[PDB]
């Protein structure tokens, strides 16, 4: 388990780690990579209206690695992770992560577990056993850029209505893949 000097090195180290996964080790190497905008500028493609997903690597099928670009005030739904893992690392700016419990079957306001602000180079980890979350760039002045690793890869998740706990299936949309607009 070595310090990744560049994004390219990080990806190689991740391929080795996923050749079989140890969550703590993945989190450790992600934290250890020091964000360098020169490494990831190609993928940092923004949209005026919502956050974007920019695929970086497909993990020899073991994981999806993508960079998400968040305009001021852009946020996600409250969502799950489709029986998979999500690791997220801040590359620039700040994101607020709000944790929620899984809702009961009754319609009810959703129950907010905790919140934290993630800052540059910090990470977070979530899975369905931990709960649900919402990720948002609450800044009025600064975009955020984050690095997200999903394993196994998945295309869809559920968004939850905070007022009721009811969920709707949604399909991930890609803004770009391998630097190319899609
Ligand atoms: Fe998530």
């Amino acid at each position: 388990l070595l310090k990744p000097r560049t994004l390219a090195d990080l990806i190689r180290i991740l391929h080795e780690l996923f050749a079989g996964v140890n969550v703590e080790e993945v989190q450790a190497v992600l934290e250890a990579y020091e964000s360098n905008p020169a490494d990831w500028a190609l993928y940092a493609k923004f949209d005026q209206y919502r956050y974007t997903r920019n695929l970086v690597d497909q993990g020899n099928g073991k994981f999806n690695l993508m960079i998400l670009c968040w305009g001021e005030g852009h946020g996600s739904s409250i969502h799950d992770h489709t029986d998979s893992h999500e690791f997220l690392k801040l590359l620039q700016g700040n994101l607020k992560e709000t944790l929620f419990d899984w809702p009961d079957k009754k319609s009810n306001e959703m129950i907010k577990k905790s919140e934290r602000t993630l800052r540059e180079n910090q990470c977070a980890y979530i899975n369905d056993s931990i709960g649900l979350h919402r990720v948002e760039n609450v800044s009025h002045t600064e975009p955020a850029v984050s690095l997200h690793l999903y394993s196994p890869p998945f295309d869809t998740c559920h968004a939850f209505d905070q007022r009721t706990g009811h969920k709707n299936k949604v399909t991930m949309t890609f803004h770009s893949k391998f630097g190319i607009r899609t």
